[PDB]
């Protein structure tokens, strides 16, 4: 049972987020609800609170609230740079609450694709900005962690994980590090039949459990590539990375920002493009956002015998009601 503060905070927590999306030129895009499949391979449904209350059924796969994007850019034009509330559906017998839209996603999106990194530097100094105008995250030590779908790709590569059995492995690995799910955990979760990677693709694996700054990162990551094919296979992600590195010092990113390469959180989702999240940066770590670049479902899934406008997308989600109103 909240009080009337409560209630009263989270609506100036709100305004301010606006505040800080409009004085960054973004605008507000359809508020959408993201009601999850029945059965497993069930489609997940988004309802946009738009004109026509539009619902687009969405692959079985696309279970995160960012998905909601993904239906804005399928139902028709998007604005450049948007941000939208949303929340997924819960049954109200069971604790949901309808009428908040506790999530908000932020994007961008363009019809060229000579500037994907700049784009990336950006919604991570949107980010920045963000974590800069509230006191829990302003006192406290933040980070950003980058990687990439390709890396993660080529790492599973390397290490000899069989596809079908990687949307587990990096499900699995989105918590390393995270809430205490130390490396064994990882590893002990990964071993287990459920996903049943071998103890010589872990051990591989655990090579790469780590993360730097992104010089020392890049020539980490090119040693342990030294002798194989991957070597040669890793040089384009890596300078992709390098270019949103020097972006995000273009555009004047206080926080730290390290480059991870086992970075997971809804791989799926941002296939293969960038990875990154906005974390605590404390002893034990907890995530604050995640985002990345998710021109290939965007791709995948438009709407297949007509040609289409090539569009490009990058943005994050945070759940603004968990982590900056409960406080």
């Amino acid at each position: 049972l909240p009080t009337p503060d409560d209630l009263m905070r989270r609506f100036i927590v709100k305004d301010t987020l606006i505040t800080i999306f409009r004085r960054h030129g973004a605008v507000e895009a359809p508020t959408a609800t993201l009601y999850p499949k029945s059965s497993h391979y069930g489609p997940n449904a988004v309802h946009l609170l738009d004109r026509n209350g539009t619902v687009l059924q969405l692959p079985f796969d696309l279970v995160m609230g960012h998905a909601r994007s993904l239906a804005r850019i399928a139902s028709g034009p998007v604005p450049q740079r948007a941000y939208s509330f949303g929340n997924i559906f819960r049954d109200r017998q069971d604790g949901g609450q309808p009428d908040v839209y506790g999530e908000v996603d932020f994007d961008i999106v363009t019809t060229d694709a000579m500037d994907l990194a700049m784009k990336e530097a950006e919604v991570i100094k949107v980010l920045d900005e963000i974590i800069a105008a509230f006191p829990t995250t302003s006192s406290t030590p933040m980070c950003f962690q980058l990687g990439h779908s390709d890396l993660l790709q080529l790492i599973f590569d390397f290490c000899n994980v069989e596809h079908g059995a990687r949307q587990a492995a990096a499900e699995v690995l989105s918590k390393l590090n995270i809430r205490n799910f130390t490396w064994q955990k990882v590893r002990s979760e990964l071993r287990s039949p459920l996903v049943g990677i071998s103890a010589t693709s872990v051990d591989e694996l655990q090579r790469f459990d780590w993360r730097d700054t992104p010089t020392k990162a890049f020539t980490k990551i090119r040693n342990l590539f030294e002798g194989t094919e991957y070597y040669d296979k890793v040089s384009s992600t890596l300078a992709h990375l390098k270019e949103v590195y020097e972006y995000s010092k273009k555009f004047k990113v206080n926080t730290k920002i390290y480059i991870a390469p086992l970075s997971s959180i809804n791989e799926a989702f941002f296939r293969g493009g960038i990875l990154f999240s906005c974390l605590y940066d404390r002893k034990v770590m907890d995530v604050f956002a995640a985002g990345g670049r998710y021109d290939g479902l965007i791709k995948a899934h438009r709407p297949i015998g007509s040609r289409f406008e090539e569009r490009h997308a990058v943005g994050f989600s945070l759940n603004w009601e968990k982590q900056l109103a409960k406080p």
